[PDB]
C-alpha cells in the first residue's frame, strides 16, 4: 500500500541521450506524468503519438512529461531515437529503484503524480485515452 | 470533474438484475467495489470478460465486490448474450443518465475501482486482464 | 467462414458519406483498401483515429484508400459526434447486413486490409496505431 | 517484406524447451500452427497467456499447435517467471537472429498463423483473447 493515491512518489535515476543525469525528485512541485516504455514493447510505442501530443497542448502548463526508456543497454534506445525523431525530453533507466521500490514488473506502465510529489495514480490511463485530458485538467 | 480523483466519493446510481429488480451501487458501501462497464458488441469489452471473472473466482471470500454492468441501450440484447454465454458472477445491466452525466462515461470498456469507505481509487481503473489490476487490489484490501 | 481467409475475394457493402451519398466497397477496387469499423461510444475505435488520420495522411498520393465506417445504430450521434471532432479522410457510415452476415463483423473494432485485386489481405488487420500495419501497408503496395 | 503476405511460405527458426531441447519451428510442417511471441516484462503479453492456454485446450487433439515462445534475452527471467506460474503447454524460448532479421519481427506481442503447408496465413495474427482468433483458426483448420 506505499503505491496508493496519497502516499509519496519515489524517487529514481535517469539519464538524457546526452548523458546528464536527473532524478525524479528535480520535478518535484509540477503534475509529472510518466511514461515507461521500451524498444522492443509495440503497446508501449503506440502511445507514443499521444504522448508527444500531449507535450505539445500542455507547453504552456505546469506539467512535465517523462518518457524513460527501461530497455536493458542504451544503444537500441539511442538507435531507436536516431529512426524515430521525438520532441519531449527523452530519458532512459535501468534503475534498480523502478524494480524494486516502484515494483513496475511490466511495461506499458503510466504514472501521475501530482505537485506535491504524491502518487495520484500508481496505474495511470494510458495517454491515447480520451480521459486523460480531464484526469491531467483536473489534476492542475 | 476534480469529483473523479482518487480519494473522492463514489456516486450511486441505479442498476437492474437479470430479473428485472433494481439495485444500487450504494448497496454495496462497505466492500471494495470493482466495475465492468461493458455492452455486446464491444469486442475489448467481451475480451476482458474471463479474466474479470477468473477475478471473482480468485477472490472469493476477500471482502470486495466485482459488477459487471452492462451498458447496452436495451436489455433484450443484454439477456440473449446470457443465454448463449453463462457467468459465475451476477450480472447487472444500467441506462441510468447517471453514468454518463456523474461519472462521465462517454466511452466503453471503462473500469472503476471503489474503496472500502465508497471512495473512488481509480475512476479509470486498469484493465481486469492485466496483472496491474491484482496488485491494486491487493493495495486496497 | 473460409469465405474470409486472405486471398478470398473481399464482399462488396454500402455505406453513406455525411451527406447521404450513397458508395459501395467495390468502387474502390484497384486500390488498397484499409477499413475501420467504429463507433462513437466505443472506447479504443475512437482512440485509434488520430493513428487512421496520419496514416490517411502518411499515404497520401500512393495506391490506398483509408474508408472509415461508423457502425453506430442510429446516423445521428455519428454526424455529432463529427461535428465537435473535425476529421481530415472522407467518412462513412454503414448498416449492411453484408456487415454482420457476410464479414461475420460481430464486434468492433474491427480492421480489414484488401488488395488492389480486391482479395482479402487480412480480415482481422491490425490496428492503426501498431507499428505491424505500415509495413503491413507497404508489403501490400 | 512481401515475403511475409498471406501465402508465402513461413520462415525457420530454431527454439528451445525448458530442458534445453532443440526444436524448429518447420519440424510442426503439416500441422497449422499458432505462434505467441511474449515475454516476462511485457505486460500486454502476459495477459493474454490465459487465453492462449484456453486454447491450447479447446484444440487438444486437432491438427494444430499452439507455441509460446519467450523472446527473453536472456533464459533466467523466463525459467524463473514459469517457476512461479505454472501453465499446460510445453513452453519454448528463442534468441534466434531469423526473428528480428528474417521474420522482421521488431516488437512484441507478436502472433503469427501458419497453414499445414507451413504457408503464412496471416503474419499479423489476431490476439489470443480475442474473439475472432477462434473463427480464424477453425477457418483454417476445414480448409
Ligand atoms: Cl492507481
Amino acid at each position: 500500500s506505499k503505491l496508493l493515491p496519497g502516499q509519496p512518489a519515489i524517487d529514481f535515476e535517469m539519464l538524457d541521450v546526452e548523458g546528464n543525469v536527473k532524478h525524479l525528485a528535480d520535478f518535484k512541485g509540477k503534475v509529472i506524468y510518466i511514461d515507461l516504455w521500451a524498444t522492443w514493447c509495440g503497446p508501449c510505442i503506440q502511445e507514443s503519438p499521444a504522448f508527444e501530443a500531449l507535450g505539445k497542448k500542455y507547453v504552456g502548463k505546469d506539467i512535465v512529461f517523462l518518457p524513460v526508456s527501461t530497455d536493458t543497454t542504451t544503444k537500441p534506445w539511442l538507435r531507436y531515437l536516431d529512426g524515430h525523431k521525438k520532441e519531449l525530453t527523452q530519458y532512459h533507466s535501468n534503475d534498480v529503484a523502478l524494480k524494486e521500490s516502484w515494483a513496475i514488473m511490466y511495461i506499458p506502465r503510466f504514472i501521475l503524480i501530482d505537485k506535491d510529489f504524491n502518487i495520484v495514480n500508481a496505474y495511470a490511463p494510458r495517454p491515447s485515452s480520451e480521459e486523460i485530458g480531464t484526469l491531467i485538467d483536473s489534476v492542475l
